[PDB]
C-alpha cells in the first residue's frame, strides 16, 4: 500500500461546475473516482454530473444546511475519501476608492464566501470522514483547499480576497494538527493565474499580457495542472499542514 | 527624522484593556492624545479619564461605530494612528466530541478579529487620507495585532488563526492600496502576553507557558507591545510588514 | 502534451547513492529514465548504477571538475532533463558549547557541501539544458534541490545545517527567475524526518518517538515519497519558483 | 528595568567603516554606547572610530582570528552588550551567463563574506557575552544580522546574495534556541534598498527610479532608520528569533 486509490472512492468537490473545481472532477474520474460537484451553478453542474456520471448538489458552502446535504450526497454514493475547496470569488475593491472607503458588506461577502465558506465544508466533511475506516495507507480522507498568490502577494483592489485566502492558508496547519488523531490531512493550493471563468471580463488581450509576465511557463495555468498537483497530494501520504504556491514563480505587483 | 507621536491622536481599539490599554499608555507618556475604541464603557471610560483622552463604545464589526470612532479621533485632533487590539480567542476544534466546530463560532471570530480590523481600517484610512503629511511624509500610519497564531494555530485555534492570517496575509495589498495617500500599514504578531485574554487559564498553566518561551521565560508584558507599536509609528522605513513579537517561541499542537 | 516525460531522457541525481537520492533514482528509473548517480561512495553508487541500469560518477558535489564530469556523463548518456540535488550533510553542533564555540570550519563545510555544492551542481546542470531543444511542453529541463524543514524550524545544535538549507530554498526563486528565458523550472523540497542513513546515529527507540511526534501520519517518510514529490515536480508545468515542505505537518521544536 | 541600556555599554559593529553599520555606530554612540567597528577598511574605520570616541580593529569577518581580535577589543572597552552584523558585499551574475554559467569563486566568497562571516563573528560574541552577568531586564546581550529582502525576493542575477541573506534569515531561529540558556536575544533585519555606498556603481538616475518603486515612502531608506530599528531591538525585551523586513513595503521583481 503506497498511496490512496482514487479508483471507486468518493470526492466531493466545491465550485466543481467550472474551472480549476471542474478541471479536478476530469482528472479524479478519469483516475476512477466518483464525484460529487457542489456549485451554485446548477445548469453547468448538473451538465457536468452527465458528462462524468457523478452527482450534482446545488449548494451554497457558507450554509450549515447545504454543506450538510453535499456531504450527506457524498456518502450516500460511497467512501468519502477527499474533499476539495474550489468555491470562490475574487471581488476587487481598493481600501479607499474613488467613492470612499471599500464597502463593508463587498468584504464581509468576500469571507464568507471563501474562508467561512471553505471552514464550513471542513468541519462538516471532516465529521463524516473520521467514521470511516482507515485505507491502507492510514487515511480516513484528506482534504485540499484553494488559496491563491493574493495570500502573500495580494495586489492593490485585493484586501478583501488576500484576507480570505491567507485565511484559508493558515488555518491549514492548525486543522491538520486538529484532524491528526483522525488520520485526516489537510493541504491547500496556492494558484497563480489560471485560466477560467473567474477571468471573465478580463479582455483577452489582458490575460495574454499577465501570461507573458509568468516566469515560466509564460502563460496562465490549465485547470488540469492544477487537477494534477490535487491527484499529488491525495497519493502522497507524507503531504500535510502545508501550503504549496502553483504559479510559474510569478509574484504579483501592486498592479 | 520621524513622525512625531506629540500632539497627535492615536485611535486604539480594545483599549480598555490588555495590549490597547499599555499602547494608550504609552502613546500617552509621548505626547499623543488617544481614543479608546472598546464594548467595555467602564473600563474604557476610566482610562480615557486617567489619560485625558475620549472614549468611544464601539463593537469593530459594526459600520456605525467604526464610523463613530473615527470622528471622535478627528474632533479631538489629527489623526495620525489606529491600532486595531479588538479581538477574541475562543478554543474549538475542527471535530469536536460533539460533532463539527459551530459555524457560528467561528463566523464570530472571523467577523470581530478579521472584519473588524478591516471595517476600521477603511474608515480611518479615509479620515487620514484627507489631513495633510506630517513634515517625514506620512498622512497616517495603521498598526493592527495578528498573532503567532496566524503562522502557529494550535488545536483547537482554527478560527482564531484563521482570523489572524487573515490580517496578517492583508497587511501587503492594504499597504499598496494606502501608499499613493502616504499611510504606512503594518502588523504586529504577538506571541503569548500577560492579559486578561488568559482569563480562564490557571496560574500554573500561564507561569509553565512563560517557561517554553525561549527567551524572555515569561508572558510578555503590554508596555513592550506598546514599544513595538512606537517603533511602528517613529519608523518611516516600516511598511507591509508582519512582525513576530513572540521571544522566539513556536507553538505546538498542544 | 500535458508534461514532461521521464522515459528515455536522463536524470543526474548528486547523493545517489543512498536515501532520499537512492530511492529517487529507482522511482525516475522504474517511469524509465536514465539516471547518473553523484556521489562520494563509490561502492554503494557504482552497485546502484549497475542494478537500475545507469550511470555513476566518483563526484564531490563542492568541486567544477567533479560537477563537470557528472553532467558531462548525463550528456553523452542522452538528453539531461533533470538535476536532483540530494547531496548533504547534517552534523550537529551549537553556537555556543560546553567547550567554547561551534567551530568554524565544521559551519563551514556543512554550508560548503549542502548549499555551495548544490549551487555548483545547479550552474553546470543549467548551462548544459540550456542547450537542449525544449521538449514538448516547453521544459529544456528542470532542477529539483533538497532543503529542509531546517530552514524554517532550525532546533538547537543545527545552526549550520539550518542556515544551509535555508540558503537553498531562498535561492530557488532567483534562479528560477535567472533560468526563465531558458525554460528551465526550479523548484526546492523541504523534507521533514525520512528514514535514512543520515539518521544513523539517532537509536532507533529515538526514531520512533520522533515518528510518534509527526502529527499524520505519525512515523519517518519513505524515500519512496520523498520520490513521488520530485516526480510530481518534473511532470507539472506549472511549479516553478517555490518550496514544499514535505513532512506530515511536522514542526520541529527547539529539542 | 524596562530594558537594556545603551548607555555606557559596548557594541561591536561589523561594516562599521560605512554605510548601514556606519550609520547604526553613530546612533548608538549619540545614545551614550561605545562602538567598536570591525571592518576591512582602515582608513575610513580608525576616522569613524575616533570620531566616535570608540574603537576601530581590522577585522575580516571570515577570519577567526579577526573575530577574536575584534570581540577582544570589545570586552576590553567595556561590558559587549551588542553585535550588530553589517559587514557584506552584493555582487551580481545569472546563474547561466553569456559567457558560462556562473564563477564557483563568486558564489563561494559571497556566502563566505555574508553567511560564513556573520556566523563567525556571533559565536565569538556570543561565547564572550555568556560570560556577561545579565542586565536587569534579564539579558546577557543581543545579536543583530542583516540579510535583505533578496532572502525572499532575489531577482535575476541575485542567487549568491539571496542564498546569503536566506541563510542569514533562516539561522535566526536555531540560534535564538541555541542561547536561550545564555539569556542572548538574536534577530534579523531584512532591508529593502537604502542610500549607502553599496549602490556606488547604480547611476542617480537609476537609484532615483528605484527609490520611486518603493511604494512608501518612495525613496531609498536612510542609514539612520536601519539603526533605529537595531535600538528598537536593543530595548525591546520580546523581540527573538524573528527577522523585520524594511523596505517600505517593496516586493523587488525580477529585474
Ligand atoms: N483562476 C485563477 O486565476 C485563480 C488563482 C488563484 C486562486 N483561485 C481560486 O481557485 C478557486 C477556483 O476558482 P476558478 O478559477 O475555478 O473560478 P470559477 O469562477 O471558474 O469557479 C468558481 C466556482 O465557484 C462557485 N461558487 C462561488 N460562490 C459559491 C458559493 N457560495 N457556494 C458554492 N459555489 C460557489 C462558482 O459558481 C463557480 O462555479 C477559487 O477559490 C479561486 O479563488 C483562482
Ligand atoms: N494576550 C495574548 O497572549 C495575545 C497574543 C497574540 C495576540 N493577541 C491579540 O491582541 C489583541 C489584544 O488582546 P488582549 O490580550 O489585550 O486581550 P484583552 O481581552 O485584554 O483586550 C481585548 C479588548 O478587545 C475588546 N473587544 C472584544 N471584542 C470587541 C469588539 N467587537 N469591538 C470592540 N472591542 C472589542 C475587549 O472588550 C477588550 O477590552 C487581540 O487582537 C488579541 O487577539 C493577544
Ligand atoms: N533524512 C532526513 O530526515 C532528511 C530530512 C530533511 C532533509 N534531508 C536532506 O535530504 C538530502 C538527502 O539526505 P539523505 O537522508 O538521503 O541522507 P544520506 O546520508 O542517506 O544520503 C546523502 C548522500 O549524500 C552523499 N554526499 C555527502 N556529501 C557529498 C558530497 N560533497 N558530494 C557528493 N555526495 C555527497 C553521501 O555520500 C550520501 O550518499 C540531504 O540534502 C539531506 O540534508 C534529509
Ligand atoms: N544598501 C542596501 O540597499 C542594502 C539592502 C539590504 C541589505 N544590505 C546589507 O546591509 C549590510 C550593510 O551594507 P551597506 O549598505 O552598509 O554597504 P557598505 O558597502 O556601505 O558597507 C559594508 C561594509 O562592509 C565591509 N566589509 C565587506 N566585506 C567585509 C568583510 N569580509 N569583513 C569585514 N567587513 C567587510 C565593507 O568594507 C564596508 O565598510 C550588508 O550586509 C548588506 O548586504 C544593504
Amino acid at each position: 500500500h503506497h498511496h490512496m486509490e482514487i479508483r471507486d472512492n468518493v470526492f466531493l468537490i466545491t465550485g466543481g461546475a467550472s474551472g480549476l473545481g471542474a478541471g479536478t472532477a476530469r482528472l479524479l474520474t478519469e483516475a476512477g473516482g466518483k464525484v460529487v460537484l457542489a456549485d451554485l451553478n446548477q445548469d453547468a453542474g448538473e451538465a457536468l454530473a452527465r458528462e462524468l456520471g457523478g452527482v450534482f448538489v446545488r449548494c451554497d458552502v457558507a450554509r450549515e444546511e447545504d454543506a450538510q446535504a453535499a456531504v450527506a450526497a457524498a456518502t450516500k454514493l460511497g467512501t468519502l475519501r477527499g474533499l476539495v475547496n474550489c468555491a470562490g470569488i475574487a471581488p476587487a475593491a481598493k481600501t479607499v476608492g474613488k467613492d470612499g472607503p471599500h464597502p463593508l458588506e463587498l468584504f464581509a461577502k468576500t469571507i464568507t464566501v471563501n474562508l467561512i465558506g471553505t471552514f464550513n465544508m471542513i468541519r462538516v466533511a471532516a465529521a463524516a470522514m473520521a467514521a470511516n475506516e482507515p485505507a491502507p495507507t492510514g487515511e480516513r480522507g484528506v482534504i485540499v483547499s484553494t488559496a491563491s498568490v493574493a495570500a502573500f502577494d495580494g495586489q492593490i483592489g485585493q484586501a478583501a480576497y488576500a484576507a480570505s485566502k491567507a485565511g484559508v492558508a493558515g488555518m491549514t496547519l492548525p486543522i491538520a494538527r486538529d484532524l491528526s488523531r483522525n488520520a485526516i490531512r489537510v493541504m491547500t493550493i496556492a494558484p497563480g493565474i489560471f485560466e477560467t471563468p473567474m477571468l471573465l471580463g478580463m479582455p483577452q488581450e489582458v490575460q495574454d499580457a499577465l501570461g507573458a509576465m509568468v516566469p515560466f511557463p509564460p502563460r496562465l495555468g490549465k485547470p488540469a495542472e492544477y487537477a494534477m498537483l490535487v491527484r499529488q497530494i491525495f497519493e502522497n501520504p507524507m503531504l500535510n499542514g502545508e501550503v504549496i504556491r502553483l504559479d510559474g514563480a510569478i509574484r504579483m505587483q501592486p498592479k
